[PDB]
């Protein structure tokens, strides 16, 4: 066995063909431009094949069993690395200057980031709202990603079953309504003097947001617009693990957790590198630049409501004691 | 034009073949261990296509118009960007453990990074000392180098003319100068002998000899002018080159060193002679990075007069 | 000496747990300490740099172009220094947000808008006062380090005094404003008798010829100074263009890799206000991050000019050629 | 209470006392020089803060205490960051040349990064193989170290127990030496090992039994610490790569601490050289688990 076929580099290394020289006009940069995407797609297909596998974990009914927690977390955290690693990969493309980009920009429409399938499969897999073309079997795989369930609903699904919600047992909801609920009525007996009044308005704030965390209505209403994504009962689950992540079975979750945000992130500054990008070589649906300018808003972070959670951070000695 | 079709992908991603899947025993890692060989094969071919293009400028005699140095520099720094990343990657592999690569390790065999033909190319066309592929092979190292086409390149900076600004000629008078200027014996008779020692052509043909050299003689003296002269304006740009090509040199040895470290983290204690390229041995530009020895003091540099611009 | 020469007694001599000194010690109040501590020191090194590159512009002796070397090489190590300050964020994010949690109120009333270095880096650097987006909605003899910061020339001025004096532009030399516009004209009534010979790309071409010349309007260009969109004086943004344009010329190479570093900077510190509020959203979630959402927009890019360069890109074969 | 006050910036950005000007001639890039030594300085602290507190967890005893098992991790995994800042950061002093390294050189001598109190600090608290500066190097010789921390914490590893589990046991070529405990011991008299033969099944075990949930976060910190000692490794192979770009050839010893000898985690290396088919690992009953 020959590391060239073990590798297929009669694919891989046969794939380069300029469409500059195609026109009797070689462009030395262009072949840059190829590699970098071509080296980009390589690792979508590998973040594709953790992802999936991690989807399927959840699937399965196999993240029932702890013992696959260490393959779930570690594939994740596999994604971010790579997905860090893309990010600096920007670097090499700007070592192109637009004058060199302008001399091939022609050869390349009418071809377009957007026919990039495994770009969409992503986003779709990891749970990018929809809402917000392609033929044959690259569209039925996109269809596949739109309607089989996405690692946003597995992880709310997983969510919804965190040890502690129950009411008969443990009463987490119940006991953490009523600390709040008794931590304010302290602050406001406490706050009685008088131009740190200030604090009268800094209470009034802060009480606002603790009990709008009980109102389910609110988070429904929210959820319908799009602007918070997973369950209020997912919800109570990630506070969960958030407030009680010390005790073990909860360490990995937590790790999990802070992946997935991880992954959030890093999907954003990989767009926004991408706007830099486009920005450097064109300056300024699609309008074109200000579509992609858009897309680096919050309503491309798919676990948006992982990062929202501390927002309803509390004084320590109102979390419920376990 | 389609973006899948105008980037290959048909083929890209279509290369993706679990060896232990095809034996009936699939293993998740191994297609960590495919595409990131095959990310690094493709910059590889990047780099390739970068290097052959500077070293064309050079044996083109477009070099001679000084309108291109920009390209090479600019070129010659790309190639150094793309190393830096490759040197990252590294840590995508580090996420697959010693135990997960053991369970497809043997499906492996006997295939080889010794077999990566284009991480040979590279090394036989920057300088470093089987099927039809053998005429690619053959012909990277029959042509000329990036290390003989700089090293042409450097015979002939200006300022070494012994009737111009005879460079070597006044280096040679300021340092014997300086030296009998103040005159722990042993602190100056072994500073003594390195500094002069940069004037016995003897040692230095002698050490070309057992591949301590590389660079001839007037190449050191045209690679020690531009070190000098460095913010003259016709200088400020070739000391660029100086500088990229000795940070292609750390970076290829960063490489080698991170390879050696997976090694070792997969397989534990092949792996001492890989050890052994992380040598000055595989430094193509050692002449370059010596060049720093020679430091003397800012006096001692011999001074510019109305020369050329 | 190693100790002494560092003044090692002074810099790890600076850790205070305000925490601590209010008898509930963080463990990781010491994390957020020292990494600010640690971004200052290197504030510190990019106003050395900047400041002195400031000084070879301001000491005359800029139009030697023995010097380049020297400006083209310290702008590049602002931009490898402000490379590592936007990886170094990625440290600060080994912390949680529960863990901020239990030392952020001992912080108050302490805001990091009151980082003298931070405010007299962007000075120097040449964004406007008028420029700002307020806060909500708006010192010592600090106030007369920073007074003179905001008064004197900034980086950008004086990068405007170098382009002003770029070579191509006398209109009895090289003439490259004059035959740039009078070439263009003939490109665009070449390529418009092209088209004439749906698609469709007669709205294509009319869209080209509006942008392309617009660029020699000078009165357009001072509408859009005058408000605060551009930046670089109309003879300034010719220089830039000659250089972009002659960029082989050995005379032009130093100086285009001047330009490519300045919008490094620019890029870098974005990149460094993006990372900063990123982690402002981690750790107090979603207010101060909105403000902050809005200085990464274009309005704090000192050298937007050469960035709009870009949209003026032409045919190589329409460039003056040059005898 | 104010933002420089808070930082102490009165005292942090008033160090910078270049040995160019109180010599003769400000040399311009001297000043990166202190900058930089200055921010490693910072970040040793900040790496002897984290690597302190983990010591005094395992010294306590709260590590048996599994709750805390994440604080473990997590601070040792930090240290990973910050060691890889660390080896990013050389990138920023390769942009000063060996010339203009040389014109201020002079000035310096005799001050040596062998006078670096955090740097032999950071090398014995992990447990790596003068002014009063002495009595806090001294406790740091003798305090018990990082590397002996964790060889008593693998010590009391679940599923060894000789009545218990017994997982040294077994099958049925350099694997049967892993079995030969006076061998053992003798390497490690030599100091080529660095744990104890108990020690040692502790890691195996952790290792080889990775997902059984007791044993997951710690299957990281062992990752983590070998993570810790490539680090260190990749840290002193760039500052010898800085040496060479600076004063040439001819510094001998510094190659010389770019070797396993330096690795205190060489155990933990090793103990994945030892892999056996997945056939072959022990099966496993009734779990003490969690
Ligand atoms: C010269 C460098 C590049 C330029 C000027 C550029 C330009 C653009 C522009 C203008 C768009 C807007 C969509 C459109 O009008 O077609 C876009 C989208 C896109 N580009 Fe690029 N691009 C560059 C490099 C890259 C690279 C290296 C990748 C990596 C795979 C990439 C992936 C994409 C993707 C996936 C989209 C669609 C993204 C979305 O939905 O937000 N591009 N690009
Ligand atoms: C999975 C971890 C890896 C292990 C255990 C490993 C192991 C080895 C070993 C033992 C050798 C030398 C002896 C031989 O080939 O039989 C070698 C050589 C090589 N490997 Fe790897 N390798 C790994 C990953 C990589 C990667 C990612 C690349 C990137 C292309 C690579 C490229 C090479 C090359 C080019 C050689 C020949 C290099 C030289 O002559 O210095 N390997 N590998
Ligand atoms: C725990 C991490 C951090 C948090 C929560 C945080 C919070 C904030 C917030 C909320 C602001 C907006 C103005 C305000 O309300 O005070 C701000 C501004 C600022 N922060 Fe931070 N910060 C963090 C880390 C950093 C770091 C690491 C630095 C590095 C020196 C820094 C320097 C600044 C500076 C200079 C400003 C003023 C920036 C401007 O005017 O746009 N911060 N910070
Ligand atoms: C121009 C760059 C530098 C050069 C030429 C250099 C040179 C050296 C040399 C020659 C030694 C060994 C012999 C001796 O100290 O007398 C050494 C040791 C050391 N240097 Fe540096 N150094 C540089 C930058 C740095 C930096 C940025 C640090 C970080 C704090 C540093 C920290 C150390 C330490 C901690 C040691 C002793 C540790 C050991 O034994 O491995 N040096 N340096
Ligand atoms: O032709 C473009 C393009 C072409 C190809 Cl093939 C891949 C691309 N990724 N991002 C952009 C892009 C580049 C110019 C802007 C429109 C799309
Ligand atoms: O089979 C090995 C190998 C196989 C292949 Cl396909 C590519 C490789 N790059 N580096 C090593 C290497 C990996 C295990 C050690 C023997 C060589
Ligand atoms: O107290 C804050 C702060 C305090 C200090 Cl000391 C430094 C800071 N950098 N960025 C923010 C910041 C941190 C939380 C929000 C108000 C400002
Ligand atoms: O003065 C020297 C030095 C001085 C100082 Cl201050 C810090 C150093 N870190 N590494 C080396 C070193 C620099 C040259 C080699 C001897 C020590
Ligand atoms: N893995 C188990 C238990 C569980 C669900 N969610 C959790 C969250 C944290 C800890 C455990 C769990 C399940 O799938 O039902
Ligand atoms: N470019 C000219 C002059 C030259 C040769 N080597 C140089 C080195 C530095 C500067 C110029 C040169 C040539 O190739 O003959
Ligand atoms: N925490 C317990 C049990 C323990 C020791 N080492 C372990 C390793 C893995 C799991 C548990 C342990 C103790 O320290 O005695």
């Amino acid at each position: 066995l020959i590391y060239g076929n073990y590798l297929h580099l009669e694919k891989v290394l046969n794939a380069q063909e300029l469409q500059s020289e195609t026109k009797g006009n070689k462009i030395h940069d262009e072949h840059l431009f190829i590699i970098t995407h071509q080296a980009y797609e390589l690792w979508f297909k590998q973040i594709l094949w953790e992802l999936d596998s991690v989807r399927e974990i959840f699937q399965n009914g196999h993240v029932r069993d702890e013992r696959n927690m260490l393959k779930v977390v570690s594939r994740m955290h596999r994604v971010s690395v790579i997905l860090k690693l893309l990010v600096q990969q920007f670097s090499i493309l700007e070592t192109m200057t637009a004058l060199d980009f302008n001399d091939f920009r022609e050869y390349l429409s009418p071809a377009s980031g957007f026919q990039s399938l495994q770009f969409r499969l992503l986003e779709n897999k990891i749970g990018v709202l929809q809402n917000m073309n392609f033929k044959g079997e690259e569209n039925e795989l996109l269809l596949k990603s739109e309607q089989e369930k996405t690692l946003l609903e597995l992880v709310e699904a997983w969510l919804e079953r965190t040890p502690g919600l129950e009411p008969h047992g443990f009463n987490f909801w119940g006991k953490l309504e009523k600390n709040i609920t008794r931590g304010l009525e302290e602050e406001f007996i406490r706050i009685q003097a008088e131009e740190k009044e200030e604090q009268v308005a800094e209470f009034q704030k802060q009480k606002e947001v603790l009990l709008s965390l009980f109102d389910e209505k609110r988070h429904e209403h929210l959820l319908s617009k799009g602007e918070r994504r997973l369950s209020y009962r997912a919800l109570q689950g990630a506070l969960m693990i958030y407030f009680y992540r010390e005790e073990p079975r909860f360490q990995v979750p937590f790790q999990l957790l802070t992946s997935l945000m991880d992954i959030d992130s890093l999907m954003t500054k990989w767009r926004y590198n991408h706007v830099c990008m486009v920005h450097r070589m064109l300056g300024s649906g699609s309008s074109g630049y200000h579509y992609l300018r858009s897309t680096v808003s919050d309503r491309y972070k798919v676990f948006v409501d992982l990062f929202n959670l501390s927002t309803y951070l509390i004084p320590r000695h109102w979390i419920p004691k376990m």
